[PDB]
């Protein structure tokens, strides 16, 4: 099956390579983005993206709820955007399908 961790693990390292401050949101704040995957804190947060990913493929992804909880920590659809290029890299890397679709479907109630 597709490697969906993995590609999340190099999504998480390019955006917080190219916005570092989006880090400071998360409970793994201020941790250096080499030791990411030994992080408890980031193993959940990783978790939890593989699983919306999985959900958006397998059609039960809640992509209203999702973007509503994101506006709830001040992101917006400035920062979906630059998460849509790195996730983008991301799953090239993997020979992953593309996941635009599925961050324009967060986008449109955001
Ligand atoms: C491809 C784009 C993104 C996806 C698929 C995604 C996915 C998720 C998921 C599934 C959660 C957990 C929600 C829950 O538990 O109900 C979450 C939480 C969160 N996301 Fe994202 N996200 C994306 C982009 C971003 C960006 C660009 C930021 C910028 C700051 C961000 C900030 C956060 C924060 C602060 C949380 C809560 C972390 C915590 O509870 O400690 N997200 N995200």
């Amino acid at each position: 099956m597709v490697n969906w961790a993995a590609v999340v693990d190099d999504f998480y390292q390019e955006l917080f390579k190219a916005h570092p401050e989006y880090q400071n949101k998360f409970g793994f704040k201020g941790v250096a983005l080499g030791s990411l995957k030994g992080n408890a804190a980031y193993k959940t947060q990783a978790g939890k993206t593989v699983d919306y990913i999985n959900a958006a493929i397998g059609g039960s992804a809640d992509a209203a709820g999702l973007a509503s909880r994101h506006k709830g920590r001040n992101v917006g659809s400035a920062e979906f955007h630059n998460a849509k290029a790195c996730l983008a890299k991301a799953c090239s890397a993997h020979g992953a399908p593309d996941l635009g679709w599925a961050i324009d479907d967060i986008l449109s109630h955001l």
